């Protein structure tokens, strides 16, 4: 039974890898299980009472993994069989790139936080574009992966001086393959990027991301899950103030958006002894209030009229029900599938669905926005 995300290895060997095994190493032991295909596997039916929808993309479950955890798309089938409905792969940049100087990933598991200052590192577009390739054509072969869905995280080289080049590079390369197009315009690892987030700069960004995708058709071409065109979500930094979300919530409402993904990491936490001093953005249990309340704002700024992807802090069913009554209409994990491991999406399915026969809801759907 070591097909089984839960046998009780698991547990062992994760434990033993969070106290003694850098976490550079952790990571890229998990992504070489994934290359051989020798990671454990949920194949099971989901609970149809549990699915989501963006728009057209409609999701099994309501859990996928965030960006930066397959970063360059070599890990997408096994990562999917532990049990997630989702990935989205990179962040990814037009040229590859190394990152920032090592070491710049820090665990904290009495807190069950993480900091990085990674930097974008990633082989690039041409690259990573090939490796979804071949997920794609395995895709078609496999029934078990058909209604998987991936989305790609796109951002800047380090060098470059007018984001929107490199967002049209990735577009042109990777678009037709994917599901959806993240814009992260929200590490706080790449010098100037958040800049992006001021409403003139944002409002650009999105337009010319949306007309290069949709002059993709003008130039069987959708070669990915749903075969239309890549919906378009922004990925959004917590450290705003009031007058900055309202402003990107007017942007993403005269823009048309199809979602906003609430929030990357956080620089304004301060309160992690091992992380003093450290250069980075925050991730884990220490961000779920702060995302939390985002999703509220961001909700309500923009009449919940944006479908929102909840990242941050997400570790039981519980967490994920508090984001989705509060606007979330499906979750992303890293944090959790970091500290708990194999089990991370067989657990959390089990403990939401219980917790929505628990608060009477038919659905999962009927929960969305419950709070306001
Ligand atoms: C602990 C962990 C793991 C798991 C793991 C690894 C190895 C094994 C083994 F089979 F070997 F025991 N079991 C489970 C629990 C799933 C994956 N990832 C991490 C991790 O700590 N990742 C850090 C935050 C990271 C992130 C980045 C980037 N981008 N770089 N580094
Ligand atoms: C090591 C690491 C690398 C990450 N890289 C990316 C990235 O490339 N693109 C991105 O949008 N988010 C990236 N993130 C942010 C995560 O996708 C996620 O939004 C964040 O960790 C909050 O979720 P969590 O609290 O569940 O971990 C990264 C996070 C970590 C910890
Ligand atoms: O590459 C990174 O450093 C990174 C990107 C991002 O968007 N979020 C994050 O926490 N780290």
């Amino acid at each position: 039974e070591s097909y089984n995300p839960e046998f009780f290895l698991y547990d062992i060997f994760l434990k033993f890898c969070l106290k003694y095994i850098d976490g550079e190493i952790c990571h890229d032991l998990f992504l070489l299980l994934g290359k051989y295909n020798i990671l454990p596997y949920d194949t099971s039916n989901d609970s149809i009472y549990a699915c989501t929808n963006i728009k057209h993309l409609d999701f099994i479950n309501p859990f996928g993994v965030a960006a930066g955890f397959d970063k360059n798309g070599v890990c997408i089938d096994s990562i999917l069989k532990l049990g997630f409905s989702f990935i989205e792969i990179g962040t990814i940049t037009p040229r590859g790139q190394t990152g920032n100087a090592k070491p710049r990933i820090f665990r904290d598991v009495e807190s069950r936080s993480i900091i990085n200052s990674c930097g974008f590192n990633n082989m690039g577009c041409d690259k990573v574009t090939e490796n979804l390739i071949l997920f794609r054509k395995r895709q078609e072969e496999d029934k078990l992966l058909s209604k998987h869905i991936v989305g790609v995280s796109i951002g800047k080289n380090k060098d470059t001086v007018n984001i929107v080049d490199d967002l049209k590079y990735c577009i042109n390369k990777i678009g037709r393959y994917a599901d959806y197009i993240a814009i992260n315009v929200s590490s706080p690892n790449t010098p100037g990027l958040r800049d992006n987030q001021e409403a003139g700069k944002l409002k650009n960004i999105i337009l010319s991301v949306k007309e290069e995708i949709d002059n993709l058709e003008k130039n069987f071409l959708w070669f990915n899950t749903t075969k239309k065109k890549p919906l378009v979500f922004v990925k959004l930094a917590p450290d705003l103030n009031q007058e900055q979300k309202k402003e990107i919530a007017d942007v993403l409402l005269e823009t048309n958006i199809d979602g906003m993904i609430i929030s990357n990491t956080t620089t304004q936490i301060n309160d992690i002894k091992s992380f003093e001093n450290k250069k980075g953005g925050v991730s884990g249990a220490k961000l779920k209030d702060i995302s939390t309340k985002f999703i509220c704002e961001m909700y309500n700024y923009t009449n919940k009229q944006i479908p929102i992807i909840a990242s941050g802090g997400i570790f039981s069913g519980l967490d994920a029900l508090e984001k989705i009554e509060a606007g979330a209409s499906v979750c992303q994990l890293y944090s959790c599938l970091v500290f708990n491991g194999m089990k991370s999406a067989v657990q959390i399915k089990r403990e939401l669905n219980h917790l929505l026969y628990q608060r009477g809801y038919y659905n999962l759907k009927e929960a969305i926005g419950r709070k306001h």
